[PDB]
């Protein structure tokens, strides 16, 4: 029974929107996980097999 008569435009309704109830969900108690399961599957995967082969080549970085 939230009075307010007509014209009731709710107001300050943002008090129930993505503002400070989802971003602060954790921050320091949730990232250490997703960043732990994506650490061995977001870099260790590959992105390297090329680097190593980048110092070899066996030419001159050219192929015109």
């Amino acid at each position: 029974m939230e009075e307010g008569g007509d014209f009731d435009n709710y107001y300050g309704a943002d008090n129930q929107s993505e503002c400070e109830y989802t971003d602060w969900k954790s921050s320091g108690a949730l990232i250490p996980a997703i960043y732990m399961l994506v650490f061995l599957l977001g870099t260790t995967g590959n992105g390297l097999v090329l680097w190593t082969v980048f110092r070899k080549k066996g030419h001159h970085h050219h192929h015109h």
